[PDB]
């Protein structure tokens, strides 16, 4: 789950850079 996380917040690293 951490390393499954690290992939949704690298992922987020955009979805947030969006807001």
């Amino acid at each position: 789950f951490a390393s499954a996380x690290l992939q949704g917040a690298a992922a987020a690293a955009p979805a947030a850079a969006q807001w």
